[PDB]
């Protein structure tokens, strides 16, 4: 005869930034039966992402590991300016041996999550394919294809769908010859030649990354379908992050896009524009965006509505037109960070679960751009503050540092901004480029949730000699916006 | 013409910051004096002050000269490749890269000055003849002969401070940090005299220009350096120091120095235990420069311990004479004395009268690794507050584990009243500190909670984030008893 399903209050599909921290609270603070589905236990081929998730995996801890090994390059060289002295010749960047560290690094966190489950009481770990086969019923599949064979079928209360993006390949002849951020940290030689497409955080860090680490006599070039690479980042560091790129050698192609790629008869790649322009390079990685990955869910079994761009349609509480079923991170399409990840899966689960209904705030966020050197930012750029407040305040300070004068680093400039509303002194933006930019700005998060005032930061004494404290000896404007326009008046 | 609005007798972040906000915010003739046009022997300090000469700038250059140390070891583990046995630290071309950066420094502030109106500079030795005279002198000798006497409206003393050397018996055989910015080699063998800063900093860089077989000694007369830190902080640095191969020598105190033939130094500690060395470095503090000035002469008070006294808005018992800067002997710190001289200005020259707040400073040690601080620490907090709560962090980042520095813990800690949440202090070690805490100064201008902090999201992957994933304390002190859960 029959028998039972396993049952569970939550059933969570997608074991990543998000779909964890919900799993776990779920599991450890209000005694709820968790399951936990994800197609792989470890990172790498086939599926690239794995239990722990994109960041994890091939994301935000691989690369920031691969972009410090590329620091290493600015390191050696600007040591000479302080006096350290060694055989320049002697020195090679063995890329093999960054990828079998990272690989080594990220497994151990693979391992140490699949032991947190194993560990703890009421936290089930399933391993496969998961969709929707009705609106309490989560099925379990051998394959991402919808007819292979069924591995269990999980009865659920809840279900939250957590699957996150994936990269976004333009449907061009020769698609096939290019590679994704997923394949580029599996490449088993370092690219002579790599071309990466697209003008954000990915594409950026990515070419620093691969320049470091390119053998005698590669290139990096880098693509962007418009003008101006980091679209949604303050402007004048999207020009100056340009101009660092291009001084430590990284070739920018702006205007340009790619129409199509063939293959060449050793192997290499023939990139043609949409401009009539070819490029011969070993490797093409597109990253030119993230889509919700929602294909593979099934979601039209019971109704899940998305928004025209494809995520699932959420109310501000993760909330989607079907009850009990949620979803949270990149999946909804909002910002494809994973402490927002994180922070949404905690507000879901002590709104559905916990007794303190909470929805996550996506204003005032902080993050980075691990370029060398890096970008950190937090709230509006001046052109979006200008079209919401009628006067503007623009501080700004931009020097080369006295360090990099020393170590011939030049133009390596230091640019910090702080952007207002001049009306009350509020700060509105942070935003800033240069070594340490990412740590310092976490703080600045802090601030802003405490409506700092530009007068907040100038009273605060400075701590000497830093970067930062350039955000407290800005006092006077340099600028402002008034009903939308730009002058000093 | 020999009549001004402002004396400032000492060219330095304080007096600086004074003599050009008083000029060129408000129209005043302004004198500044100094015994020197530029940095180095035998004045030390200079026109720009400590910070520029001989403090935070060239120190700042060089520890980031000593990290690379750990650069270039590190880098092994990110797969970088290069012949070790080649690699060599050059003091030298450190030292002349930094006599190059400080001089354009000096250069540029006698640019300033040449280029600014009611803004004149004053070769020599300042000392107060009168209430409303500062006479400049040849040299610090009160006989030798006048440069210049300069009519003063209003005087402001700003000579910072000096590094106070204890009257032990060779004491003569010892130098000071001034002179350790002009050593010709770096020393095999040094011993670095102190707790505080200054030491710390200092034997961070000897480690790391050390030739073979060197080695680099610190000596604190108490039981752990650093007093006044954090005390995980304090303990966890001194580990880390022992790591990088410098020798931490707690409980002793030198009583003797003396002069081998070979130019060597025999040091004597209280213990009867001995060491010897090529250079002794004394950084046992700082004191206020006041000897030189001739307070006498118009009887400005000092404090018990040896500062200019001063209320709140840096005036003395002299009316029209202020004083700002180390010479009060209160934090020794550049951006204070700087925050110091402008709310002075505002004051006496001023629509609205401004006192700078001492309090909730931000400050940090450029160690390797650094620390970067602001606020109360524990043990101060627990004195104060019935409830104290301690939430603390502490790992060795991802990064160090590939890079082979496993002994690189970074360490954050937030210290609250327990009792409504208030952020009352935060301590940080590791890369990246000094910078991190910089906002976190400001956060406590705005009476910040822990659960500002904790409902921030963090930027990842950082240190930083550290101080916005903390919600359950690691311990707390009520009514000064330290225990790991509250009691009730
Ligand atoms: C190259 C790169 C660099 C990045 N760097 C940063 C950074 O520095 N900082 C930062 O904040 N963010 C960074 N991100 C973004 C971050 O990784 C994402 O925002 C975050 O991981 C999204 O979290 P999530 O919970 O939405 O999904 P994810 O963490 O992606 O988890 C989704 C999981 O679901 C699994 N899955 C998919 N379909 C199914 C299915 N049908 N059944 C079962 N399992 C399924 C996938 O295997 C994956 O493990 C980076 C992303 C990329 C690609
Ligand atoms: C090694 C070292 C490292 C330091 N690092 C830091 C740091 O990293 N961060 C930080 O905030 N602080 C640091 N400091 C402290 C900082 O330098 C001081 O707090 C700051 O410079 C004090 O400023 P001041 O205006 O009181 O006077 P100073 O900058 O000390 O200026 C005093 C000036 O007066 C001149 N003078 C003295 N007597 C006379 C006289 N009678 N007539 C004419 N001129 C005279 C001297 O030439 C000197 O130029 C450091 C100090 C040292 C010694
Ligand atoms: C609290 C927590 N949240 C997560 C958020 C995102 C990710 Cl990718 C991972 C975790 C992690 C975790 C690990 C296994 C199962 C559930 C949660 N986890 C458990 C944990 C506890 C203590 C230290 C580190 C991780
Ligand atoms: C405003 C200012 N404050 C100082 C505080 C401390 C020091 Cl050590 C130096 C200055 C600097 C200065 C330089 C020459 C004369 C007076 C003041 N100065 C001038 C300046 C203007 C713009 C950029 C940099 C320095
Ligand atoms: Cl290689
Ligand atoms: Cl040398
Ligand atoms: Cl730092």
């Amino acid at each position: 005869g029959s028998h039972m399903s396993k049952a569970f209050d939550l059933v969570v599909i997608g074991a990543g930034s998000g779909g964890l921290e919900a799993g776990w609270n779920a599991a450890t603070l209000y005694g709820k039966r968790v399951a936990v589905v994800d197609v792989q236990t470890s990172h790498g081929p086939p599926f690239y992402a794995a239990l722990g998730g994109t960041c994890v995996n091939v994301g935000c801890v691989p690369k920031k590991l691969m972009v410090t090994g590329a620091q290493y390059m600015d390191h050696l060289r600007e040591s000479a300016g302080f006096g350290w002295e060694f055989d320049g010749s002697s020195v090679k960047a063995n890329w093999k041996k960054l990828i079998a560290a990272k690989n080594e690094a990220v497994l151990d966190i693979n391992k140490s999550y699949e032991g947190m489950f194993n560990d703890t009481e009421g936290l089930d770990f399933f391993l496969g394919w998961g969709s929707l086969e009705s609106k309490n019923v989560v099925v379990v599949r051998e394959t991402a294809d919808p007819k292979s064979a069924v591995k269990e079928r999980l009865q659920a209360d809840h279900i939250l769908l957590a699957t996150g993006s994936w990269p976004q390949m333009p449907a061009i002849p020769g698609i096939e010859h290019c590679i994704s951020s997923n394949e580029a940290f599996y490449l088993p030689e370092p690219p002579r030649r790599v071309l990466t497409v697209g003008g954000g955080f990915i594409s950026v860090e990515f070419a620093g990354i691969f320049n470091a680490y390119k053998p005698p006599g590669g290139k990096v070039t880098l693509c962007y379908r418009n003008n101006l690479i980091l679209r949604g980042f303050d402007e004048t560091i999207r020009e100056e992050v340009t101009k660092q790129l291009t001084a430590n050698g990284i070739e920018i192609m702006t205007n340009e896009n790619p129409a199509k790629v063939s293959l060449n008869t050793d192997g290499s790649k023939h990139v043609t524009f949409e401009s009539g322009k070819t490029l011969d390079v070993d490797v093409v990685m597109m990253a030119i965006g993230r889509i919700p990955r929602t294909n593979d869910l099934q979601l039209g079994n019971v109704g899940v509505k998305l928004t025209p761009k494809g995520g699932v349609q959420v109310d501000e509480f993760s909330r989607t037109n079907v009850p009990n079923i949620y979803a949270i991170g990149d999946i909804t399409d909002r910002l494809m960070l994973t402490p927002v990840a994180i922070n949404e899966g905690a507000a879901l689960v002590d709104t559905v679960f916990g007794n303190k209904p909470r929805k996550t705030d996506h204003t005032r966020v902080a993050s980075a751009v691990f370029s060398i050197p890096p970008i950190g930012t937090c709230g509006l750029i001046e052109e979006v503050a200008a079209k919401e407040f009628e006067k503007v305040a623009v501080y700004m300070s931009s020097f080369t540092p006295l360090m990099h004068n020393i170590s011939g680093s030049k133009y390596k400039k230091f640019v910090a901004k702080i952007v207002t509303n001049h009306s009350d002194g509020t700060v509105l933006g942070v935003h800033l480029l240069g070594d340490g930019a990412p740590e310092i700005i976490q703080a600045v998060g802090v601030c802003l949730r405490l409506n700092a005032k530009i007068s907040d930061f100038y009273n605060t004494i400075g701590v000497h000699p830093t970067s930062a404290e350039e955000l407290c000896s800005m006092r006077t404007p340099s600028y402002y916006y008034v009903k939308g326009e730009k002058m000093e008046k």
